[PDB]
């Protein structure tokens, strides 16, 4: 969760994200034009609504040479690790919501089919979803519609030049 006090000491922190049993514990921050050498920080795409109102919200973890990394994201490429980490939580705008992971994929960093945040319109959201699922490296079948809200958590793929790792989660109640 995250405090009314944490935000007094750190006003740039708009929320917090956790995936159970992993090292994905991080404050959420947003900059314009895309404190935390310890811990690390995850950035919302500058085009997304900071209160997670958008259909798809894309959040970034930047690997830094010797500082923080996001090693657990890439571990979702393993069948077992993917099967066993399903749930997490996210705090934003004063509220705590659950997260249910449904997909991991690997893509190139300039794949705009995937990195197009804040898509609007039912049939258009459905087409984005349909493609996203079709290129999954792992996925689980859950109840998914435009009406829901999802999050793409994206980080560097070292093995590859311009490669990225993504886990995708649905935002849920409780």
């Amino acid at each position: 969760s995250g405090f009314s006090k944490l935000q007094e000491l750190n006003p740039e922190v708009l929320g917090w994200i956790n995936v159970y049993g992993t090292n994905i514990d991080y404050p959420l921050v947003q900059a314009k034009d895309n404190e935390f050498a310890a811990t690390g920080a995850i950035f919302l795409d500058a085009r997304n609504n900071p209160k997670f109102e958008d259909f798809n919200t894309i959040i970034y973890g930047h690997h830094v040479e010797n500082g923080v990394m996001f090693g657990d994201v890439a571990k979702f490429a393993d069948q077992e690790f993917f099967d066993q980490h399903r749930y997490g939580s996210i705090y934003y705008n004063g509220v705590e919501k659950g997260l249910e992971i449904f997909e991991m994929l690997e893509v190139d960093a300039y794949d705009f089919n995937i990195y197009d945040p804040g898509i609007q319109g039912e049939d258009r959201q459905q087409a984005y979803l349909d493609h996203l699922l079709s290129v999954a490296m792992h996925k689980r079948d859950i109840s998914l519609s435009p009406s829901d809200r999802i999050i793409l958590l994206s980080t560097c793929f070292l093995d590859v030049t311009n490669g990225r790792h993504i886990v995708v989660a649905k935002i849920t109640d409780t």
